[PDB]
């Protein structure tokens, strides 16, 4: 089944970079709108099961609207960790790998005098928001964007897929054990055409996650949700703007989590945007109606925090 989206710009080459025992597959997407003007660059942290092509639809649109994109297949994901390596990563690497690419992009963006923004979906959303609190360069990112971030699972997901609860609890005893709980296609998107692509994609199925990886990204969001001793108010990078987009019909990641995060956030420039009729993957696998609504909101938000 074909990938429903027709890219309007030139797809970048999938480059590779060795770092800390892994060969990272990454992509730099240049602005292609006929002007030599770049308003800024967005670094895209994908979620569990995802990889570069999933973010093609978003990167294509950023390029047309004056924004460069950088994304990489994380450790445990995509071309970076195939075979037995799939699902194999942890809290340490997740951020240590992210620092490497943040620094790479901060330098290049420093060179051309453009702001760097950080974007994350689901698992990537959990990472993105957590970086705003713990990142080495959290004060050098110009703005944080979350796309239905994994803070707390929706009750529906926990009830129908109890595996994602149990397996983290067992991670300490056997962290290398990998497991495949399959795709919740109907929860992921309301668009049948992207569903078919996803359920047919060799790069999407099978998707294994180890107990260590899963425990770590589950603990990651639960940490933000718990906000023990006002962790978020204390550590969120001062005066950094933050916006979360969350599909209102998201029954994979509870929208109530983004709601509480925005509430807890001490920054002035903060907003939660909920989208009716829209489910989990609003930036990649949803309908054209949803994506356009959802992307315009991101496009405008980025314009407000960029100059010329």
């Amino acid at each position: 089944a074909p990938y429903p989206y027709k890219v309007q710009t030139t797809v970048p080459e999938l480059q590779y970079e060795n770092f800390d025992g892994a060969k990272f597959g990454y992509m730099f997407w240049p602005v292609q709108n006929g002007t030599n003007e770049v308003r800024g660059r967005v670094l895209l942290i994908h979620g569990f099961g995802e990889y570069t092509k999933i973010q093609f639809r978003l990167m294509d649109h950023l390029s047309l609207n004056g924004y460069e994109s950088f994304t990489f297949d994380q450790r445990g994901a995509g071309v970076t960790s195939p075979g037995r390596s799939k699902g194999v990563t942890d809290e340490y690497h997740v951020f240590n790998d992210l620092e490497h690419f943040v620094e790479k992009n901060l330098s290049e963006c420093k060179a051309k005098g453009i702001p760097l923004f950080m974007w994350g979906h689901s698992m990537g959303g959990g990472i993105c928001l957590n970086y705003a609190c713990q990142g080495k360069h959290k004060n050098e990112i110009s703005g944080y964007i979350g796309s239905g971030p994994l803070i707390i699972l929706h009750p529906h997901t926990m009830y129908n897929k109890p595996t994602q609860i149990i397996a983290p609890l067992l991670a300490k005893f056997s962290p290398r054990v990998r497991i495949d709980t399959g795709l919740d296609l109907k929860g992921i998107t309301s668009d049948k055409a992207y569903r078919a692509f996803l359920g047919s994609d060799p790069m999407s199925v099978p998707l294994y996650g180890s107990f260590r990886q899963i425990h770590d990204f589950m603990q990651r969001g639960a940490k933000l949700y718990k906000n023990e001793n006002n962790y978020i108010q204390k550590n969120f990078a001062k005066d950094k703007p933050v916006i979360i987009m969350h599909g209102q019909d998201d029954t994979i990641n509870d929208p109530k989590g983004s709601e509480k995060f925005i509430r807890d956030c001490p920054s002035a420039d903060k907003e939660l945007k909920l989208y009716p009729g829209a489910r989990h993957s609003i930036f990649s696998l949803e309908t054209d109606k949803v994506f356009n609504t959802v992307f315009n909101d991101m496009k405008q938000w980025l314009d407000k925090h960029t100059t010329t």
